[PDB]
């Protein structure tokens, strides 16, 4: 019993974190095999902020301008290259702690664990969702650049996020591990802002299923709805459209609880229209949308790695 | 910016988890140096549930009745002893991954990270508080017995909780790592239930300070209160009494925000009396009490390990 915001165990990622310094800028990097991945922002100075030409900044650098520290050990940089908004520093030492890994670009609505780091040292671990607006609601201070987000599947770390920047509303923007931003963001100083966000409807339904599995039914009702009629209410409350693919993905939770997806949609419609009348669901007075259907199955079935 | 339920990085603990089997019972153990710690329940059969005499059950065991597996490696048990409600199995191999560590018995209101495990394999990591009633609101399935709770301080893992059992309301009970239960619970089948719980008042004030640090002031007011008058309202809403020690512990957050502790108490009193009028604080529509003052400072100052 119980239902928590549960991160993956972080040990496989902790062993990959390093500190990268160029000039007076220090941030985190990810050491896999003999490569260190980090935000290309590390080559900027406090002037190369408004319109940096990174190709021009990087051609002016030598391997020796990059200091990489793993614990209290200095790794010698023997090659450097830029891929989109990441820098790849080839080092003279393969990481003996390199886990089985992949790089994956996730869809909005997917969740991942963040290992927040400072100066190449892990600080803490928490669960995030990629928002529909391609931001994350993280927790990052100055120095957290190059902190990574990941999922674990049996033996294999899927890296999906590298942190770059904080936007004016205090939400966060970053890249895949090939250096492509999520969303329209750029690594320069502009008036860029988070777009309007929406609630992840399939995740809210997953979490209502979690609540039933965990022995709570107060919010259920005897009604059903059509997908089309549900989506007309979704739109009114700034919820993502529910697709047939989302209905299919909820099939396993539907089967385990004996509650049809469109019946759970009718519960959600009543919750949006009426609110909770001072009641809670899994300890929350709001409708939670940062658990995927896979996250619910994992935490109700006890899969390990 | 941002504020998350943040766990400690789990790698130092992952390297200590093992599987222990006695008869048909399998659960998790903690391998530190050449000792494996696990719940003494592992020696019970489905009959030794109502009134087990553990001393009598254990004298009937041989070292060879205990199977300890670290990854796919079997550790030979060379000695066994019982300390309160834990079993200590001496093994022929020291854990080469043993971190710097301590065993600590925490106070109610303190928080810790749980590494939920099954079959000696870590599943996930989340933050918990020890409730005033000496339960935790965890997330544990069958097989999670012997999962541990911990805090990390620089280089040093402080183990504070070993999981034993689920109580009828779906909350959890366990021991310190010397095998003493938190609360009045026993490792036998009885009508034991969680006592009435209360809200951790000092933690709610810490989290209101977090909300100010993170740029939110809507709930503040121009009033102050006396400690005595605040506690008369605390009592009405089933909040823990606020002590002068709690006031002293909030001093650093008070100093950083320029909001006197008793002024923040006046904000909390108004929130209890009026509710939030459909507003949120740090993404929550309820008053959060599972962040200590130390947890707020850590996540607003960026301490690492
Ligand atoms: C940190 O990597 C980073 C990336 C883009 C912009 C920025 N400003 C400060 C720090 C950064
Ligand atoms: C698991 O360790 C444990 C301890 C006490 C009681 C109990 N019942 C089932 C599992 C347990
Ligand atoms: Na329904
Ligand atoms: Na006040």
């Amino acid at each position: 019993s119980g239902f928590r915001k549960m991160a993956f165990p972080s040990g496989k990622v902790e062993g990959c974190m390093v500190q990268v310094t160029c000039g007076t800028t220090t941030l985190n990097g990810l050491w896999l095999d003999d490569v260190v991945y980090c935000p290309r922002h590390v080559i900027c100075t406090s002037e190369d902020m408004l319109n940096p030409n990174y190709e021009d900044l990087l051609i002016r650098k030598s391997n020796h301008n990059f200091l990489v520290q793993a614990g209290n050990v200095q790794l010698r940089v023997i090659g450097h290259s830029m891929q989109n908004c990441v820098l790849k520093l080839k080092v003279d030492t393969a990481n003996p702690k390199t886990p089985k890994y992949k790089f994956v670009r996730i869809q909005p609505g997917q969740t991942f664990s963040v290992l927040a780091c400072y100066n190449g040292s892990p600080s803490g671990v928490y669960q995030c969702a990629m928002r529909p607006n391609f931001t994350i609601k993280g927790s990052f201070l100055n120095g957290s650049c190059g902190s990574v987000g990941f999922n674990i599947d049996y033996d294999c770390v899927s890296f999906c996020y590298m942190h770059h920047m904080e936007l004016p509303t205090g939400v966060h923007a970053g890249t895949d591990l090939e250096g492509n931003f999520y969303g329209p963001f750029v690594d320069r100083q502009t008036a860029q802002a988070a777009g309007t966000d929406t609630t992840i409807t399939v995740n809210v339904l997953a979490w209502l299923y979690a609540a039933v599995i965990n022995g709570d039914r107060w919010f259920l009702n005897r009604f059903t709805t059509t997908l089309n009629d549900f989506n007309l209410v979704a739109m009114k409350y700034n919820y993502e459209p529910l697709t047939q693919d989302h209905v299919d993905i909820l099939g396993p939770l539907s089967a385990q609880t004996g509650i049809a997806v469109l019946d759970m949609c009718a519960s959600l419609k009543e919750l949006l229209q009426n609110g909770m009348n001072g009641r809670t669901i899994l300890g929350s007075a709001l409708l939670e949308d940062e658990f995927t259907p896979f996250d619910v199955v994992r935490q109700c079935s006890g899969v390990t790695f």
